[PDB]
């Protein structure tokens, strides 16, 4: 991921004007779109917290968790450290914890600037499935527009709630409790 923290911008877009700080929660919803669509009640839920960090959450079968053959880690961490994807986001996070539910399992990692802390490991049982991504956006990289705009969230999850059809979108805001539903 060097290539990509050598030069930010030209991957993830503006690192100063908000462009690239908004583009981060963008990667992240195309990624939990896709889970979404294979799955059967497809829903995604966007929640900016109150550190502003941003979570992505859908409801679908779960990000392969098995050994990459060629790779030796899991699948999922091939997706967050291989390179737009959000091994992007992941690279220009000073933080980004993930949670796959999926075969009766729970497995969790953290990532600090792309690098993984441990393994992708197994925590628990579960019934449930699907995946959720929470990042904290590196303040190194990120300047002058270092908080997320609810309306530039929404206006976009606005757009892609025509295109994917079925797919039901939710976005909460922990700050001021503002809150949306997106479903066409
Ligand atoms: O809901 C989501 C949020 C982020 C997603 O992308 C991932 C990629 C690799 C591992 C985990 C997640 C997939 C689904
Ligand atoms: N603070 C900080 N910034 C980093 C960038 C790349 C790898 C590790 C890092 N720790």
């Amino acid at each position: 991921l060097d290539a990509v923290r050598k030069r930010p911008g030209m991957y993830i877009g503006d690192t100063d004007d908000g462009t690239g700080l908004h583009h981060m929660v963008f990667e992240v919803v195309d990624n939990a779109i896709d889970e979404a669509l294979a799955g059967h009640c497809k829903e995604i839920i966007v929640t900016i917290h109150a550190d502003n960090s941003v979570s992505v959450q859908d409801d679908g079968r779960g990000i392969p968790t098995g050994i990459h053959p060629e790779e030796g880690v899991s699948a999922a961490e091939v997706i967050m450290t291989v390179l737009v994807g959000v091994s992007v986001v992941n690279a220009l996070s000073q933080k980004l914890e993930l949670v796959i539910q999926r075969e009766g399992k729970i497995h969790r990692q953290i990532y600090e600037h792309g690098v993984p802390q441990a393994p992708l490991a197994v925590t628990g049982e579960t019934e449930k499935t699907g995946t959720m991504v929470r990042f904290w956006p590196s303040l190194e990289t990120f300047t002058n527009v270092t908080e997320f705009e609810y309306e530039i969230l929404a206006k976009r999850l606005r757009e892609l709630s025509f295109l994917n059809s079925g797919v039901s979108i939710r976005l909460r805001d922990k700050r001021d409790g503002k809150e949306d539903h997106f479903h066409y």
